[PDB]
């Protein structure tokens, strides 16, 4: 009879850091616009989801212990509210997987419908279908006199629905959001302005190309232009080059074009006041217009560490008209830096942390499909064992309502101090 | 006991007109290389999956009027046919609306993964895992002897097991196959080299433009600009056009350029012999080159109507190296026509008879659902007569393996004799 102990404690600690924790969410999103990413906004949504679900936990903690005092209402409001946070929770973090693709693999077109998706669609795709989901709890859900007690649940006419349940809270839950996620993160780490082209190929004015930008030669004779870049990389090639070949060969065109950066002393203070970052846009500038071009501009404001100044005066120039697109690239890297790791870290580990809460259910739920479908025989003391261990992991699942609020503690937070 | 006489009939039907049918699709498909679409690639591999399935009917006719003679090996045969043809034509089918999708909504760039998904993955997407959900008629599947005659067909511990089976046939089969197609021709439907831009904006020299390539005025004021070309449509705009406006705008381009044409003597001959695919093609020629620039090509092939000659001599021009993407276009038009309806149709009816078939049975196992899962209550009779139009509508929906080759048929048949 020990999970009158167990379960209240264990349900007790998810309200209590689940009240403060997700509490903190929802009311610091609200207190700032100027701070929020996409991920943000997703994390937000499953802040709402948990909260709504970690409040009717006391109600759980009750339920566990003495009766269903609540009545029927409270009951069908509580499996409601179970539904919601069920495949609403997965189905947000799908999102969450969905954008980290369109952020990282489209990389300059995305955040175009990546604000489609996180505004707009999250309500048709997340919250309006697990809403829908829902209706069998209004249907089924009642309060029944079990022996001596009030039980409240799920009531169906046959022992059929168990599985039309079971099998649908595996499709929506866990196998569909799981495809969605695996594929997402599976071309991401696959995955991870002048064009890179590995095959020979005429340029703007007809002159033999390859890789990015590299030119071998005016002469418009086939076999000449490829014996004289086949003597560059050092092997009979016949066109075709490799990828780590191109970056050797750009590497060469980038340490030969960088040297004479730093002997024009007209850009040589600019550029050596320049980080990294900011330094790789200058040269990017370079190889567009030359070491004469780039020197007359624009140039004080961005060496005298004025950002937005120089961004904007830039943005006054027929380069930046010339090549709009190609252009406002360059821009955007002095005033900021590589935008065109820690976060995508972030998402990684609180999916892979969800996943793991629940995995000790998954386990539980397992067994008792080979029990109703007959594929384990054994008796009635090991099945009251295997139903005594899915609670107490239902309850340890329950924590993933904490994930999200404990991975925005210690923000900005420099551990230094012993 | 009239089933003997009308399954049989059915039965005999389907595999005559499949063994024809399905047969010469097969055999006509290997005879040449030359003459294969996306479509065919996909239509051919439903045919052997059809054709696999309609072998097996003769012993669905048998099975009906007399006995399983066959034995316990051909029982586990045809089930595991049955799930291959089940799964397999519904999600190759699935895979034709991912093509159709490629091939429209991606214009420019499609053929690319278009052969990916059908050579490659069409193994790893709808053989692989079809033979992998077969895996319960090995095990279930079964001869047993009811009484006075020898039964065949899938028998598991329990009547749960029965739900598992059917939940996961709605879903493969059915519902995601259904969502896949649905979201293709949804997108295709609503959705159905210069650049349009429905704000004014900059061109490469920093003149004030609109629409397709129309040019306001080279004064760097900005309301003077719009007023320049407020009257051109005729409203307080401040900028912003629809698009049909910019469509009249477009055409109000090519109607006053298309009038030179017809007044420069040089390719006046060319122009008029020119179709009307070809004839936009030079069109799209002169608002990149003008009048004086088109007329010096490369022509007297083209006026010829000498069509590949004249392609090829194009490609030897600065034009095809300063503008590769843009001039690659142009001359496939001459060669061919509008390639950067009929074949959209063909799929459409194709998909839409493809329900058709499996219509009136997915309505009886819908009615069973509703008596095993206790939704109404009708007694022995009613259900007695809800499986005796099940077998009639399952053996009506296997007509679904003609529509293919049906299809196929009276191709370049000219319907004019009577
Ligand atoms: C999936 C589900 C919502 C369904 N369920 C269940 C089955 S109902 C149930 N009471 C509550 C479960 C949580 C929702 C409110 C009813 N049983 C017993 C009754 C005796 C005391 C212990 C719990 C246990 S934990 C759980 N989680
Ligand atoms: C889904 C399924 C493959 C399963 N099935 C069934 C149930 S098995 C079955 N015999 C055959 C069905 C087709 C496959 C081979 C067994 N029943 C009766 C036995 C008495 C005579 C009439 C048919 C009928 S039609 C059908 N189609
Ligand atoms: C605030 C702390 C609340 C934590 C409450 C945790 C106590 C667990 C509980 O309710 O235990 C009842 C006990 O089992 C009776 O039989
Ligand atoms: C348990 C409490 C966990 C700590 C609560 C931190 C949550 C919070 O307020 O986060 C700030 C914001 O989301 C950052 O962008
Ligand atoms: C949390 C518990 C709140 C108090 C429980 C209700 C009072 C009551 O009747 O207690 C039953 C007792 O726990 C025997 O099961
Ligand atoms: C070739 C035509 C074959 C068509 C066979 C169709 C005949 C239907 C059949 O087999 O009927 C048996 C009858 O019911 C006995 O009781
Ligand atoms: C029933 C027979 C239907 C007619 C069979 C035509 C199938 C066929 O051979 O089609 C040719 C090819 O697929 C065209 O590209
Ligand atoms: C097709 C039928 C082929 C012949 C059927 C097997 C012979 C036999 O024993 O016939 C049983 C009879 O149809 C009574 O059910």
């Amino acid at each position: 009879n020990f999970n009158k102990i167990f379960l209240p404690t264990i349900y007790s600690i998810i309200f209590l850091t689940g009240i403060v924790g997700n509490g903190l969410v929802i009311l610091v999103m609200g207190y700032q616009k100027k701070l929020r990413s996409m991920t943000d906004k997703y994390r937000l949504h499953l802040s709402v989801a948990d909260l709504l679900f970690v409040i009717t936990l006391p109600f759980w903690a009750v339920d566990a212990v003495a009766n269903w005092y609540f009545g029927n209402f409270l009951c069908k409001a509580v499996h409601v509210i179970y539904t919601v946070n069920l495949y609403s929770s997965v189905w947000i973090l799908a999102f969450i997987s969905l954008d980290r693709y369109l952020a990282i693999v489209h990389a300059t077109n995305s955040q175009r419908p990546r604000k489609l998706l996180a505004e707009k669609v999250v309500y048709v795709g997340v919250w309006i279908p697990a809403l829908l989901l829902t209706i069998p709890d209004f249907i089924f859900a009642n309060v029944s006199e079990a022996d001596d007690r009030y039980i409240c649940d799920r009531f169906y006419p046959n022992d059929l629905w168990v599985v039309v349940f079971q099998f649908q809270h595996i499709m929506v839950g866990l196998i569909l959001p799981g495809i969605v996620i695996l594929s997402c993160y599976c071309i991401i780490i696959s995955k991870l302005d002048e064009g890179l082209r590995l095959k020979i190929y005429k340029d703007t004015e007809g002159y033999y190309t390859i890789g990015i930008g590299h030119l071998l030669t005016k002469s418009p004779s086939l076999n000449a232009a490829k014996s004289e870049l086949d003597k560059a990389i050092g092997r009979n090639t016949n066109g075709v080059i490799t990828k780590d070949e191109a970056e050797k060969l750009f590497n060469q065109d980038v340490d030969a074009a960088v040297r004479g950066i730093l002997r024009n002393a007209k850009l040589k203070p600019v550029y050596d006041s320049l980080d990294a970052v900011r330094r790789a846009a200058l040269i990017n500038m370079v190889f567009q217009m030359g070491e004469t071009g780039v020197a007359g501009f624009s140039l004080r404001m961005l060496q005298q560490k004025r950002w937005d100044e120089a961004a904007v005066n830039l943005a006054k120039s027929r380069w930046y008209n010339q090549t709009p697109n190609r252009a406002k690239r360059v821009i955007t890297t002095f005033r900021t830096g590589t935008w065109d790791r820690k976060a995508l870290k972030t998402t990684v580990i609180l999916i892979l942390a969800f996943f793991a809460c629940w995995l000790p259910y998954y386990i539980g739920i397992s067994i008792d499909s080979f029990i109703l479908l007959e594929i384990i025989k054994q008796g009635c003391e090991f099945e009251n064992t295997v139903h005594k261990w899915i609670s107490i992991t239902e309850a340890l699942a329950f924590f993933h309502c904490c994930l999200n609020p404990i991975l925005y503690a210690f923000l900005g937070a420099k551990f230094k101090t012993s």
